[PDB]
Order: structure tokens, then C-alpha cells, then sequence
């Protein structure tokens, strides 16, 4: 029923697998597309909790943002209707708990997306990495907001400042992750999670969920801050740096940032 | 001089000792407003530190809000004046510390009052478990925000959507518990730092307290979404789900929620 | 050149080591004027990270807040223009990473100092104190703002009401710290990540670091809830309890608090 | 095309005029439902400007809230899905002007309705009332708000404390209303400004609509706040003074209010 | 009962008259102590609207704080528990009606004082003026707050910046005043207003007071904004210019002012 | 000297003259960045009070944005540092009150600027319009906001969807201007206004003009409302509307809007 998704349903918990394998599941448009209908089909009285998943096997989870989807300069990379931005909003306001089950490597993008859902259960070999200073994108406020509701400023500045990939191991520590199990017992692992949550008051999730929501977004800010923090956006999607992080991307190459 | 508490002073430390066993000190009206009139006593200058406890050897620190209590009749059972909400706004407003001294298995509501607490400290036994998706009550803002400042937004979800009780050991490795010490030693582990933080500045530590207090309070919303809020709070208490979460656990037998 | 800094410049990475040892790097105005000027003449397109030391070897690496100079004619010590409340916000301000590379002791002003700076890795034998309690300071919302993005309310409540020294291997834990390593092998590994960070895109970096500032100052109240608070601090600034706390730590005895 | 508004399209301005004349155009659900539906049903490109208006010559504009639906007993008269709330929501995010174009008496949540609109263009002999203590109501936050961004908080307290009519020329000189001409010209002067509006750029328009209703919510308060505000309302709705007005009105005798 | 006003109650309203004329109702601690105790000693059922007034033929209403008891050598004149700062706390709190009825001339504080009541009628011949200016005081947020409500701002800022008297015509027409009538209808027009909202719900108007109250204060900003204004109040109150004032009023001659 | 405006010093008055008559003073770069200068030039103790006036008999004070600067299409035009959003920054956070002295007729832009501006006085035959909606312009929230001040929703909804002028009259009436004089009077009427405020304390004056700025800007919101509100403002710039709006000025002929 969907081109870029395979959907199965087990009782009350429907797992929706990524099936763009082919581009290594990158959020373009069309993925998050079908990724979006899956859900709103989903959102129906039967179905009780939601697990987002790689197919068995993954070496990448997903690779993030499609980077060939960025403008080229002079333009908002992450605009409130681009796709990375919409299907974090969606998961956020879903009213049955999404859990990210993770096998593989998580990149950038892909990172804030499952950071946006409910619960992470990870395989001991997945490894995450928030990549915006590899290519010189100037993340946007809600993006950085949904990265610090879990682990604390200094540890989400590393894993910025650095974007050097995190173990499994390290991202329990620091609370990222709920739990983390061996690649054999993840999937039963998060199902039998899943399944003891849908037997749970299902109206009673869905405004606790919601409460969460508003108390996580409720950090306001007047006019003149948010303008001027879209100003000094701006003045990095006009760079000559913005320039050479896609160059660099596209010829395969390390890219040469200058400041300016 | 109080029916369902015992208080001792040790110097400048008071303990309060629960003494509702028989009903496994539920959160009942009687025994929050002798809870509160000993924690007014106690609000002297001699005083210096607080330590809330269950008796020695106790299985049930407390089974949390009594639910004959709860109103059933398509009433908000977690409003402004509700026992459970005096109680944390009265611990978290009160000038001293307040430390809970953690024994045997804490429930519901007795979660969300030990979490308003400034300091936990539990026996390597206890154990926690956050309830309102058993019974299908809507908790209202104030007391989900109460359970947002210690471990992170992706732990709390799976503590309230599952239900299922954690370790000491898994409390203390998210950030909810101080300190985990052996039951034969939890006392004196509790008492020690009680004296200790008594020969502190009194006036400092005040207003740190509240200070902290405030910005933790500081997360805020406009009217409409207070109400928008509500709203879908009030279609919780209204439902046929909450009746029957009410009526299971009274009855002593497995909800059926359906999601009306 | 500086008379209270050295600085050492490798490649992109500018090292600034404080030179005060005389006063155990304690934040006199002589010695943050020189550190401000210092991270000033380092805003420059070819530097693209910070590192703050001590001396190597340094037992202490800063003893915090120049007592001497902290006023004590009950006036308030913590206003917007004392050397520590500047140099927080021009760290935090500061468009480049700021990593605080930890040997020795870290004593209140000076925690909160490391706190407000982006990463902080610290050597196995490094120790950490918050101390206002145990001089009777009322310490400031924005101070107390800055040391509650990393770990928990109940633990950042144990560090201050008790003012005991953590381990680095229990600030670790708790998530005040990014990395703890052996002291042979702190410049390696800091100078590292440096490094690495210093190959990312700078642009990028700065607008995200200012996302993050301005996310975690987002924490508002009304102008009556600030008076209000004034006010109590004024109450403590005005205490004998103050005039004791200072007096003691002059004449190197424990002070005698009394709750006026 | 519906039941209780008449609707007639005059190029790029509609008029929906009301059609509930036997009930003097009380907000009741039938009727605010045929309203909500004409301006979902408006809701196209080549519509650029609403006026709401009740038939030519009518002594009664609207006489608010139908008081046989105001919930009896226990139950919050005004929450957020209460017709009137969903009707005044409606019209702040229609994305085109909304010009209430008054003939008559306005009274309590019809004055809330046409003060949540953009214009108000009034007949010389049109009288403004705003009627809660007339009737014991705890008119909401939300409509509290509606009612504070055109005249003073003075004037405010005057309409809601004394509850009696004010003309139309007070209305005018306090802010509440645009313009007031002879009724025999109102259609006429309303219709030209609407045309007029409609040349203009319905993009711009919309957004800065949208921008002025943002900027009109954003007075945030923390949750605490707002449950004690709905504490106080709950024991308004729940008082013997809230039943007595209903019944007062009812039985059309004078209240005898007693404080509880 | 009361040294500094005389309190006369008929039917439900209470009249509170300034007895304080051979120092002209001047805001001295003395005399708001015995105003804030007499509006608490009606803080009664049977009392549902107050009228503050001077006495019948006053030339001057109120002349404002007693400079006499403003704060020199340093300290904040305008703290959280100055009597002035309590007065306009306490009217806006009263779960009543307060209406100032203005004959003669009003100064400084005693503005900020009725413009912190609910309603102002004011004879044709009294006047305004708000004179921090004059004194080189910096008045505080939440005073300043206080006269923002009613006027515009460029209205207020030519009040503040002037300190010029404007008359009860453009008090009216600016929205600072309900009502002007001839001094001889001045308390039949005012009794008869009072008596009037004497008979509506006092519920209904305690809890919509307060929402006005909470709506008023709910301009929110973070603590690093509150602390840099306070140290610009601050470097006002340490000025040359704040003695120069003071000193000048007092030796009765026109201060020189100089900007330091 | 400057180019663009000429500057006169009377007393402690400064007055800032437009020079751009060529232009009708519109509010080019160069026109700004020489207003700007001639502004932070007067930042000086010895100046105490600033007047901005076009020439005597000017029939345009400025004819706003000049609309040949303004970005052809998909860039933002009214971006953080815009001209027009520098000046107005400028003006508010200037120490000295700066009064607008407008003979003539202000469009757009430069009635956002004379409404940042402190007072406003107007000579009688002076007439004020905000234009966005006859070129298609999304207008920026701080720009929005500094025209919300003054008078209410509605007044400010009519000027702004229907870009009509206003007289100085009506907008003396509405709240918008402080005096309106005759244009023989206007300058000595400015003139002793400005003196009588350079005899006043200036920095009380600086420290509450301060505070107003920051209560007027403390509308507070989350990054979500930002970020969707900047969503709507670029499909408003991406739109055909808005290059049909400043294509038609330019070929000076009656723009077509369709509402995409
Ligand atoms: C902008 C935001 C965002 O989400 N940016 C994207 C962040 N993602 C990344 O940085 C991952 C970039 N890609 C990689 O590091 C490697 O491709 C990955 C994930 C490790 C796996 O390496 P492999 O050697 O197995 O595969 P390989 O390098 O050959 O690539 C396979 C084909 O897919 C492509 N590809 C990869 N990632 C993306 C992407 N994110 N967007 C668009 N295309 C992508 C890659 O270029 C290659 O294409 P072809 O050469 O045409 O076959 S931000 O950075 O968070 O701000
Ligand atoms: C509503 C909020 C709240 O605080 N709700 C309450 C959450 N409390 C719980 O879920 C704990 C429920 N009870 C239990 O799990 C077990 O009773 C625990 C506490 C482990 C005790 O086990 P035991 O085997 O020792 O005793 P047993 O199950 O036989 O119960 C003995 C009698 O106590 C009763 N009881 C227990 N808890 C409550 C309560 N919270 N309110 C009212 N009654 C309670 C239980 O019904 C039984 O009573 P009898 O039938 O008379 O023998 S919320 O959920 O957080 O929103
Ligand atoms: C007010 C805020 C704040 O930052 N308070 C300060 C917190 N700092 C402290 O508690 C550390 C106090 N200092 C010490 O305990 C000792 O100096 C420690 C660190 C244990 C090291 O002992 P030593 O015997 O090795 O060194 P010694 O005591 O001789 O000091 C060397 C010279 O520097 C001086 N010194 C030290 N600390 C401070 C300080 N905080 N302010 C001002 N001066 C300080 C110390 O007095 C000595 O100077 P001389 O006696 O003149 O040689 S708050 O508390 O966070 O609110
Ligand atoms: C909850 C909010 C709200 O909007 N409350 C309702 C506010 N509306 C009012 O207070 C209007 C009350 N009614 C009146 O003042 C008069 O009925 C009105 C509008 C002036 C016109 O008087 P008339 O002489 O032409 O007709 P008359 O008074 O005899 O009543 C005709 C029949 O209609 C009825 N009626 C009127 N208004 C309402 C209403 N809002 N809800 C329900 N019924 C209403 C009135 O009771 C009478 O009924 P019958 O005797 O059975 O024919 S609140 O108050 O703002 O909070
Ligand atoms: O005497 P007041 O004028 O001060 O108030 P009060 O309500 O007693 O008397 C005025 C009469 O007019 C009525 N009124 C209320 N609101 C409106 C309105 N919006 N348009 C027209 N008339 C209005 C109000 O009901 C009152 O009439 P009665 O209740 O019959 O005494
Ligand atoms: C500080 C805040 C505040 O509320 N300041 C106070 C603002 N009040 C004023 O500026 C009014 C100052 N006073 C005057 O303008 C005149 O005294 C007024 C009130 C018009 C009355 O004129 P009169 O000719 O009838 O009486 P006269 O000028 O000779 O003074 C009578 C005696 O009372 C004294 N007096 C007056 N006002 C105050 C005051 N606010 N505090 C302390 N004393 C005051 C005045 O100095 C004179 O004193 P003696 O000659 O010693 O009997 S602030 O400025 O708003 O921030
Ligand atoms: C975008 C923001 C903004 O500030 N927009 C600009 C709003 N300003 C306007 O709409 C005023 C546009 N101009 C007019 O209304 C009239 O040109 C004005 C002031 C009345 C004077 O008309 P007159 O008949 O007296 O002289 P006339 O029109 O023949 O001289 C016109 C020459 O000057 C030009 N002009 C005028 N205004 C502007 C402007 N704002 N930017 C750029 N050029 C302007 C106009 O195009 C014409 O040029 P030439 O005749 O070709 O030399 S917004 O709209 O607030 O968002
Ligand atoms: O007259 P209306 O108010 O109904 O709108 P409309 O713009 O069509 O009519 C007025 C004419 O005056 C113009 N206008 C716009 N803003 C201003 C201003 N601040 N000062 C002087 N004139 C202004 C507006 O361009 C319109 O011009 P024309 O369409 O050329 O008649
Ligand atoms: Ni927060
Ligand atoms: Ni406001």
C-alpha cells in the first residue's frame, strides 16, 4: 500500500519498516511522504502504540536529510514545511506512543527524528551522529529544541560540535536511549514493550503525551530574539562555507570552512 | 500530637515517619493534612532539614492516591486544592529541605510527591512506578511538569506509558534517586547528610530553593493552549475508559479500555 | 600579552592558561578582565576553539570567587556587572566552542565558571564544590539558571544545599562532565577533540551554540515574581547570617549560622 | 444552503447575515454550527472579505450565549468546545478580515463575538453589554483576553463590573469600535470598505492577521497559575450564586447573590 | 478605629476617606499601613465594592510617597515591601471592586496607586501628574507596568518624560479615566455606580478581576533581562543626580541635573 | 557633516532635519545609515532631548521603504538587519526620548519608525497610512508589534488591511499621536517640550524608557509559532502576489492580487 514503507500489524502495535534501502532511507520528501500517510492510516481506535524501524539487517537506519533535497544557498535549508520538520511535529502530536527501534548507524537529521519520538530501544552495534557542522547547514530552533530533552548541554554540544558518532553504549549513558539490547533480542525486545503499553488507558497516554508536548515546547522567547537568531541563519545560508559544505558533499571531498 | 504521622527531631533535623499502614500510607485526605500540619509545625528556625519516611521494614513506602478518593463523577480528580496537589505545592515552597527517605514500593501519586522533593535517597530495594495509565486518569500539567526535572523526557514516557516499576539501581543510573544505599545503612546515610546540610546557611539555602523552584516553574504558555489543554483533560475524566480503570481496580480485576 | 593568562596557539586551537596561581586562580577582577581580554583578542575568523586550563599539575584550579572583593557592606555580591556574572556571559556569548580542561579542585564561581562553558573534560583526581551555603551568599537566578542544563534537580539541590565536593567520576555520571581521563593523557585527548572540532564548519557552530543559549535562558517569569525574588535575596544580602559566613571564611573557622 | 445564516456573495466580499431572528440570534450550537459551517464553506481564494451582520432593522443583534444551554450545575460553562469558544477561535484564524457590521443590542458572548472580529462598524443607535455578574458566570481566560485589546483596563472593568449597556458613541470613543454612522447608510459604508479591502494583497493580509493574533495570546503564565485560576472558576461555577443567577433569569426576577 | 482614614459602610459598599490632609495624603508608611489594614478589616461578604477618596474640597488628592521616607545612601527605593509597592499589590489582589474617586491633585505614587484600582471618576477640576523625573528615581517594572494598561505608550512616556499635570478632560480622552463629572455630582455619580455593581455577583467579579490581574502581569522575560535592568535601576539609585533630587526637593529649589 | 540629514543643537535639544527632499525622504541605506550616525553622534551627557522632523513644508515627511531596494522575490525584505529594522532598534533602545515632529504625509516604513519614536507631534494637515497590503508585503512580527502600542486591534487592523490614510485628527483621537497643532505652531510647540524634558533627570528618563521597551517587547511564544509564522511570511515573498505588487508600482498602474 505504500511505496517507500512496509506496514505490519501484530494485535494493537503496527511496526512501520523504512523500504528506500536504495538511498540508505534519507527523509526525501517522497519517503516522508508515505512515511506520514502510514501514520494518519494508523491513527485509528485498534492500533495503540507505533514502532519505527529499519529492515532487519541495516547497516544504515537512515542517512538523514536528503542532502541533494538542501537548497543550494541564499534559502532556509529546514523551513517549517520542509519534510524533516513536518514528520517530527507529527510523531510530537501522534496521540499513541511511536518507539524508535534502531539498528544501524543514525545521521543528523534521522537523529532529531527518532530524538522527536516517545522511546529508543537500540541494538548494542547502532551507532548516532548529529552532522549540521559537517556540511555548514544553520539548524534550525525547534531542530536544536527536540536535541535537549534528554541528555544534558554540555553533552549535546559535543555531539554537535564534534557530529563524531556516539556508541549505543554512550547514548544510554547519557539518557538518549531507553534501552539497549543485542541485534538478536531487539526486535522481540521492543514488541513485547509495545504490546504491554497497548493494553494500558489509551485516551489517558494520548493527553499525558500531549502535556509532555506543550511543557517541552514551552521555552518563549519575544520577537526580537527569534528575528534575530533567523538573521544569523540567514547570514550562514548565504555563506561561502553553506557553498562548500554541499560542494564538498556532492564531489565526495572534505570540505575547506573558512568563516565566512 | 498527629494521627497518621510520628515526628522526631534530632538537633536541628526532623524526621516524619509515616504511620498509615493499614491503608499502606495512601495518599488519603486525613493523612496529606497531618502530613501538612506537621510540615507547618516544623516551620522554625531550629529546624534546619526535613526527612519524610515510611516505618522501618516497611514493604509499601506508600500505594499513592487512595482511589475510593478519586472522583469518579465526571469531576477533574486532580484539581488546584486535591490533597496530592497542596502537598507538593506546600514541599516545594517550604523554606528547609526536605529529603525523602525511600523504603519498600512507591505508586502513583507518592512517586510524583517524592520527585517534588529536593532530595531522594532509597534502599537498594525500592522500587518506583508512575500509574495513571492503569487507572486511565488525565494527570493534570502541574504534576506531569513535577516529573520532568531529573531524568529525561524519552525515560519519563516509558515510565508513565508502561507503567512498569523500575529498580533503585535503574532510578539512580537515570537521575531520579541521590543516592542508593543498603537498607541496614539507609537511615544513617540519610541522617548524616540531614546534619550535614543543618550546619549550612539557613537564608542561602532558602532562596536557592526557591529560586530554583521558580525557574523550574518557568515553563510558559499562553491561555488558549491552558484551555485547549483542559479541554482534552475533561473528555479523559468524562470517558467510559476511566470508569472502567476506576471500577477494575477497585473490582481487583484487568481493565478492558477501548479508547471512549 | 597578559599579565594574568598565557596563551598558546596550535593551529586553530588557542589554549588559554590562567597565571594567578598566587590566589589559587580565584576570580579577582584583575584576573577575569585579563581572561575577558584574552578570549576577545582570540574573535578571529583563523580560531576555532577555546580551551580554558589551569597550570599543568595545578592542585586547584581556581579556589572560585575572590571573597576579598565580594561586597560585605550589604550590597549585592552578584550583580550584573561583577567579574563573575561577566565572564559567564561572555563565554556563553563567545561565537567559538569554549572547552574547560579540568586538573585539581573547581570551587563554586569557578563551577559555575566551567558550567557556562560549552565541554568540560577533566582529569580521574579533579574535584567539584558549589559553595553559597557555606557563606551565607544568596546566589543569583541567572548563576543558578547556569548550573541546571546538565544534571537533575534533586542532584544540582545535593551539590549546593550540602556544598560536598563530587569526584569527577560521580560528576560524570550525573552528566556535569563530557569525558574523565587519566591526567596524562588530558592535553591529548582534549587537544584532540580541539582539533577535530576545529575542522567543522564555524558558521554552523556559532548559530547553533546561540540557539542553545538563548533555548536554555528561556525560562520566563513576570516582573512581580523577580521583584519578589529580589527581595528575598536583599534579605539575605542584609543577614547577620552573611556577615558570619564572610567573617568566617576570613578568619579560617566554621561559621555559626542562626537564621537572621 | 443553511438553516439559521443567509449568505450572499457580492464579488470578493460575502455577507453572512443571521437567520435565528425567533431567538434574537442567541449563539446557540445550531446556530454558531450554521455560521462555523458558511465560513469553512467561504474559505476559498476569490473571497476576500467577511461581514457578519443581522438582518436589516433588527432591535437585537444578538442576545449572546442561549442560557437554557449554560451547563445547569458542576459543569464548566465555557470550555474550549463550547460553541461560543470554537466560534471566536474561528474567526481569529479565518485568513481573511472579519467585519462585524452591528444594527441592534450586543450582548455578553456576542460582544465577545464582535470584539474577536477585525472591524466593528456600528449604527448610531447600537448598545454594547458585557453580562457575566449578572448571571454569577467565570467568564474564561481566553475570553477575558478577547475582550482587553482595544479599550483600557479601566474601561474594561467598568463594562464587566457594572454590566450596563453602553451607545455606541462611548464604544467609539473608548476604542472598541471603527466607525459609527446613521443606519440608513450602514450596509452602504461597510460594503465600500470591504470592496476596498478586497483589492488589497490577501497573503499580506492574512499573515499579518496572523502576527496580530499571535502577539494578542502571548501573555504566558506557567501551569500553576493557570490551575488556580480554573480552582477559582470551578468553585464560581459550583457556588449557589451561579444556580441563582440561571434561575433568576429563568423565572425573569432580580438575583439575590449571597458570596457563595 | 483608624488614625489616617475614616471608613463609613452602608448597604454593601464601604468608603474609605484619606484623614491624612496636614501632610496631604502623602504615601507614608503610616498611613498606607492603616489604608491596608482597613481594606482587609472589609475583606467580608457583605462588602462588595470599595471607594477610595480624599476629603469633600481637597486641593490635593494625594502628594504622592513622602520623600522624607525615600531610601537614601544606596539602598532600593521602590522594593518588593516599600509600602507603595504593597498598597498596589493588596488593591489588585482585593476579591472586590476598588474605585478611586479623585478631587484636587494627584502625584507620583498616589498615580501609580489609582491607576492600580479597577475604576477612576474624577471631578472636572483635578489633575495628574507622575514625577519620577523630577527626582531622578528609578521607578521599577512592575510600577511602571501599572500605568501602561490604560494610555498608550507615547501617551505614558509624555506623562513620565514631562512630568507635566494633565487635566481630568485628557485623563478621559487618553483612557486613563471612566468618568469626569462637575465636583457637586462627583459622589452621587460615584455612589450611584458602586451601589450598582454592589448588586451583581461578587464570585463573577472576584474571579474575573483576578484573570485581569494575571492577563495584566503575563508580559514575561528571562531572568538575564531582569537582573541587567536591575542593575541599570540600581546605577540610578547610586547616582549624583538621586541626591541632587532629593536634596532639591527637600531644601524646596530646582534640582540641577547632570547625567551622572 | 552628513550628506542626507543636517543637525541643529539648541541648548541640550538636538534636532535631526531630513535632507533626502529628492526622494521624499524615503528610507534608503544611505538615507538610514547617515540617521543612524547623526543619532549615535548625539549620544552625548550635554544633549538631553532629540527631535526628527522633515524640512518646513514638506508635503511628504518620507514616503517609507524605498521599494526599489526592496528584494525581488524569494528573500526576505524585511530580515533583521533591514535599514528600517536597525533604525527602529536604534530609536527605542536610544538613552534620550526622541520625539517625532511630522509635517506632511508618512507612509508605511516611516510610520512603523515615528511610532518607535517616543511622542509623536503632528502639524493639523499631516496624514498617516501603512501600505504592506498594497504591495503584497508580509511585514515582520517586531514591525507588527511596534504598531500595536498606541491604538487598539481593530484601529490598527482597518489602518493596515485597508492601507487608507488617516487624519491627524483621528489618529490624535485613536491614541497614535501626543498633540496636534497647527503647522505655524508645530515647531515652537516641539521645541518647548523638548526643553522642559532637558531640564528633567536623564537617566531616570533613559532607565524607564528602557523598561518600557522591554515590557512593550515581553510578548512572549514558543519557536514553533515563530518558525510557523516565518513559514507563512516566505510563501508570502515566494508568492506571485508579491512580485505583481512591486511590479506594479513600479509601472505605476492598479495591481492585480489572486492570492498566490
Ligand atoms: C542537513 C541535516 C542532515 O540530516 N544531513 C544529512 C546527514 N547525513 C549524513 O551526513 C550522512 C552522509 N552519508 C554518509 O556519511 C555515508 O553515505 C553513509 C551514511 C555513511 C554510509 O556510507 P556508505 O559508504 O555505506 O554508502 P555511500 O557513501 O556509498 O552512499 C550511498 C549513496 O547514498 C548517498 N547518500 C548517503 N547519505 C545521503 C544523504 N544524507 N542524502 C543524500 N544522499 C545520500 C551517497 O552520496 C551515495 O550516493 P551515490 O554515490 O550516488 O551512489 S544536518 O546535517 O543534520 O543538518
Ligand atoms: C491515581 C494516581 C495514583 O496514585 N493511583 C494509585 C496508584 N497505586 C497503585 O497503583 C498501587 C495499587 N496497589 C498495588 O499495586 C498493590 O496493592 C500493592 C500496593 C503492591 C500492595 O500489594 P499487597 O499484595 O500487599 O496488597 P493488596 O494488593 O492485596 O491490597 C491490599 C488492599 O489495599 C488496597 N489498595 C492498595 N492500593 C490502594 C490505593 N492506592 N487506593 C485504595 N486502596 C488501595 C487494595 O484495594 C486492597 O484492599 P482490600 O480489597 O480491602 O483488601 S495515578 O495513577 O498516579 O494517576
Ligand atoms: C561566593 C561564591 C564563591 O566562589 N565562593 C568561594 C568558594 N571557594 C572556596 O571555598 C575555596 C576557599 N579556599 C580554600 O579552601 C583553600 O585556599 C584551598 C582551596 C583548600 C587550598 O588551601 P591552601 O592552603 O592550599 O591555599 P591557601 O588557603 O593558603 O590560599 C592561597 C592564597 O589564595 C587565597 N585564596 C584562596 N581561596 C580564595 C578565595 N576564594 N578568595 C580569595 N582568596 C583566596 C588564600 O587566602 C591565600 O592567600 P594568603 O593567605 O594571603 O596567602 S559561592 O560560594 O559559590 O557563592
Ligand atoms: C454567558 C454569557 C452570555 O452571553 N449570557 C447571556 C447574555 N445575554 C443576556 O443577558 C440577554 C438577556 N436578555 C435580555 O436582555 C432581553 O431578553 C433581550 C435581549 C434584551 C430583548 O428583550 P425583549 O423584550 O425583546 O424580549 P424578552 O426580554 O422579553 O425575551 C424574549 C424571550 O427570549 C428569551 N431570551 C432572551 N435572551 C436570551 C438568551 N441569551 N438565552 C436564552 N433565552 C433568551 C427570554 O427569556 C424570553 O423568553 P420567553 O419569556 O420564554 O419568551 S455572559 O453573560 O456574557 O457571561
Ligand atoms: O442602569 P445601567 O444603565 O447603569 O445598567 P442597567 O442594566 O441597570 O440598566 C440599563 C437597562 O438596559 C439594559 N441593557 C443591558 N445591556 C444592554 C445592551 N447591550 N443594549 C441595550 N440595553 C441593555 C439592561 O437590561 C437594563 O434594563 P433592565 O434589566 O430591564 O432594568
Ligand atoms: C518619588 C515618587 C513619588 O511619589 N514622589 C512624590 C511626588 N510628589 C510630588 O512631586 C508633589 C510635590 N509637592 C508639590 O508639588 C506641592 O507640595 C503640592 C502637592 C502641589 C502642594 O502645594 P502647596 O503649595 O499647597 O503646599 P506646599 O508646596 O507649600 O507644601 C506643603 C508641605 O508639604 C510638603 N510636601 C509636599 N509634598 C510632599 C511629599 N510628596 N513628600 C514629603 N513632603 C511633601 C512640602 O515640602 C511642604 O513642606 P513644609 O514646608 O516642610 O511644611 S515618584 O516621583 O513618582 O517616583
Ligand atoms: C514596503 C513598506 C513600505 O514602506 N512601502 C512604501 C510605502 N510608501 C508608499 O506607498 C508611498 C508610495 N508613493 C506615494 O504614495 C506617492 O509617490 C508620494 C509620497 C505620495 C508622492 O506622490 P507625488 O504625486 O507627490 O509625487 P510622485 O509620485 O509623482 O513622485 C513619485 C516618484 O517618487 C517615487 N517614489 C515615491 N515613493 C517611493 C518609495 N517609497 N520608494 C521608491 N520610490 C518612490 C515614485 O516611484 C516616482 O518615481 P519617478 O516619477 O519615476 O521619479 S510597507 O508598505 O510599509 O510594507
Ligand atoms: O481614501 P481611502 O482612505 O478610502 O483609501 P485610498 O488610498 O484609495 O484614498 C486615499 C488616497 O491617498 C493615498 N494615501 C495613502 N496613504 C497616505 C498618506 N499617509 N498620506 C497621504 N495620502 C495617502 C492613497 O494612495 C490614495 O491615493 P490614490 O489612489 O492615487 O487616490
Ligand atoms: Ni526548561
Ligand atoms: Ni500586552
Amino acid at each position: 500500500a505504500y511505496q517507500y514503507v512496509n506496514v505490519v500489524t501484530i494485535n494493537k502495535v503496527a511496526v512501520i519498516e523504512f523500504n528506500y534501502g536504495r538511498k540508505l532511507n534519507a527523509l526525501s520528501k517522497v519517503f516522508i511522504d508515505d512515511l506520514m500517510q502510514a501514520l494518519s492510516d494508523l491513527n485509528r481506535p485498534e492500533i495503540r502504540c507505533i514502532i519505527l524501524r529499519a529492515p532487519s539487517g541495516s547497516k544504515v537506519f537512515s542517512a538523514g536529510h536528503d542532502i541533494h533535497e538542501l537548497p543550494s544557498g541564499g534559502r532556509d535549508p529546514l523551513s517549517y514545511d520542509d519534510p524533516l520538520r513536518q514528520i517530527t511535529r507529527m510523531i510530537q502530536k501522534f496521540p499513541k506512543p511511536i518507539i524508535s527501534m534502531v539498528e544501524g548507524s543514525v545521521w543528523g537529521g534521522a537523529f532529531e527524528m527518532i530524538m522527536s519520538s516517545d522511546l529508543i530501544i537500540a541494538a548494542s552495534t547502532s551507532t548516532f551522529s548529529m552532522t549540521p557542522v559537517n556540511l555548514g547547514v544553520p539548524y534550525n530552533l525547534v531542530g536544536i529544541h527536540n536535541l535537549t530533552r534528554d541528555a544534558g548541554f554540555h553533552i549535546v554540544k559535543e555531539l554537535i560540535f564534534t557530529a563524531s558518532p556516539i556508541t549505543a553504549q554512550r547514548a544510554l549513558a547519557v539518557g538518549i536511549l531507553n534501552h539497549v539490547v543485542e541485534v538478536e533480542e531487539l526486535e522481540d525486545f521492543t514488541l513485547q514493550m509495545a504490546h504491554h503499553i497497548s493494553e494500558k488507558a489509551p485516551l489517558a497516554i494520548a493527553v499525558i503525551k500531549e502535556e509532555l508536548r506543550v511543557l517541552g515546547e514551552a521555552h518563549t522567547m519575544n520577537s526580537d530574539e527569534f528575528e534575530r537568531i533567523q538573521g544569523m541563519r540567514r547570514a550562514v545560508y548565504d555563506s561561502e562555507d553553506y557553498q562548500e559544505g554541499m560542494n564538498a558533499f556532492l564531489e565526495k571531498r572534505k570540505p575547506n570552512f573558512v568563516g565566512h
